[PDB]
């Protein structure tokens, strides 16, 4: 059991202590999850119970009925239930919107003083009802000036109550919210927490618990077998021994198990987690080992697909090319045998833009430029390599696969270009005149404080136009408007060290939960 040797990761998948046993009683307690969330219960209690469903990774199960239930408490007339009472406001609030059903802000008036447009000092005692706040106020969109202050509030009165909380489960969820949001937060990760608190919740459905862990095992045993085929594609490029990306196809899988989860979608994560190894890899390549000659003929060979000079190259730059082009090849292939969609054109194209912006980079620091802010993050969302990932993710995934449709994607339209430009900006708050925090200081002569403030800001900012695209009809479907999401969510868990991380990967990947 070590996370960083390939020898047990290849070995993964052989062998699972998962059993059909465990598949049929899977099958019997996901009958009566899913009566619970259809079935009878007190409005706030309803949607305490899906909101522990989501926390605990279920959505994927109960999508259908968790927004059936919601629709029914939206559509009530009885609001005496949630109208004054800030925890039931704000959880409605969030569950409502997360779910596609429109919410305004102004539910939170009722809970300022109308003088100051400042949160009344008498919430400053209610903990759930602050936190229920906090929750939510990242559901907001831009203008939405209400939930902006309710952040500002709940967030400070949340720093001052955390010590006075007398429930060491309550204490630990809300240490938890102020380190991130739950809407920020990545599910599957969050699941395997969320499952260990939500046992020694008070409210806790056994039902429900028993269910979570199950379905975590089961999920669990799909994610070994993955690793284990990847593993032994890893080893078999020969990039494993290449002097660097250390721990690469690893880091990649478990930033992939961010993206996506669900067992249905285990091929697709396959390719994503192939194609982010081979990022890592050649970000490397680009960054510390290559010589200008080596790294334009590298970008002039992909921009080509034309692999006639490729032994000009010395092996450990000619092994990742080529094991760049076999896998893009091998991704569009799958498209055209699957989909009925040749992908190459679009992988190719993908990794052509993103050794362009990497040799951009290269060429900036040779030459001592300083980008602007703009200049700069107009490269690096393209550099961080999500529009690869994300344009990978669509080609694979989209029903009736077109070049219109493709082209659209690829072209970046703003749902795609704020998730790019989100996982680029956290990566660089996650620690040079090339990175964002270092580009607005020379733009602005901020201070480190200041120029990192206004970044964060841009964080907030694009989240917001990222809710608000998700309430607009879009020329996008599931699986592809929650992978855009997801990324972010993966970019938030993993920039927050080598403890915490094997940590992450041993109990979400390798460990089973006890049943
Ligand atoms: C630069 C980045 C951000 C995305 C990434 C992951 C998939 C390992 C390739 C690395």
């Amino acid at each position: 059991a070590n996370l960083w040797d390939y020898d047990f990761l290849q070995s993964l998948g052989r062998h699972s202590s998962v059993t059909e046993e465990h598949v049929g009683l899977a099958e019997k307690l996901k009958g009566e999850v899913k009566s619970l969330i259809t079935g009878p219960m007190e409005p706030l209690a309803k949607l305490e119970f899906i909101d522990s469903v989501r926390r605990l990774g279920l959505k994927y199960q109960f999508e259908t009925e968790m927004k059936e239930a919601l629709a029914n408490i939206s559509k009530d007339g009885y609001d005496s239930w949630w109208v004054d009472n800030l925890r039931a406001t704000a959880l409605r609030f969030r569950l409502l919107r997360e779910n596609g059903i429109f919410v305004p802000q102004d539910v939170f008036e009722r809970f300022q003083n109308k003088e100051t447009g400042k949160f009344k000092n008498e919430l400053c005692e209610d903990v759930k009802g602050l936190l229920n706040l906090y929750e939510a106020s990242f559901l907001g969109w831009e203008g939405e000036d209400i939930l902006d202050e309710a952040r500002t509030f709940s967030t400070a009165q949340l720093k001052n109550v955390e010590g006075k909380i007398s429930s060491p489960n309550l204490a630990k969820i809300v240490h938890h919210a102020l380190d991130l949001p739950l809407h920020w937060r990545a599910i599957r990760y969050e699941a395997r927490w969320f499952i260990d608190i939500y046992e020694d919740e008070e409210d806790m459905n056994p039902t429900l618990l028993k269910y979570a862990k199950l379905d975590f095992n089961i999920v669990q045993s799909f994610h070994q077998a993955e690793i284990g085929r990847l593993a032994r594609w890893w080893v078999g490029t020969g990039l494993d021994k290449l002097p660097f990306a250390r721990n690469g196809l690893i880091q990649s899988y478990m930033y992939a198990i961010g993206m996506l989860f669900e067992p249905h979608l285990g091929e697709v994560r396959e390719m994503e987690a192939k194609v982010g190894a081979l990022i890592t890899t050649i970000d490397d390549v680009y960054d510390v080992y290559g010589t200008m000659e080596e790294l334009e003929l590298f970008t002039d060979i992909t921009e080509r697909w034309d692999i006639n000079r490729v032994d000009q190259l010395p092996r450990n730059i000619r092994m990742p090319l080529l094991t760049m082009f076999n896998t893009s090849n091998d991704i569009g292939y799958w498209a055209l045998k699957e989909r009925g969609f040749n992908g190459i054109p679009y992988t190719a194209k993908v990794w052509a833009d993103q050794l362009k912006s990497y040799t951009k980079e290269a060429k900036w620091f040779h030459e001592g430029h300083k980008p602007t802010l703009e200049e700069y993050l107009e490269n690096a969302l393209v550099s961080i390599g999500f529009p690869n990932l994300l344009v990978t993710s669509y080609l694979l995934t989209v029903d009736n696969p077109t070049k219109e449709k493709l082209d659209y994607v690829d072209s970046l339209p703003l749902f795609v270009r704020a998730s790019c430009i989100l996982c680029r900006i956290i990566n660089d708050l996650g620690t040079d005149n090339l990175k964002s925090i270092q580009c607005y200081m020379n733009e602005t002569g901020a201070s480190q404080e200041v120029a990192r403030e206004h970044i964060e800001g841009l964080v907030r900012m694009w989240w917001k136009r990222l809710n608000k695209c998700l309430f607009e009809p879009s020329p996008f479907t599931e699986p592809f408007l929650s992978f855009t999401i997801n990324v972010v969510r993966g970019s938030h868990f993993f920039y927050q060290a080598e403890s915490w991380t094997k940590n992450q990967g041993m109990s979400v990947l390798i460990h089973p939960i006890t049943l």
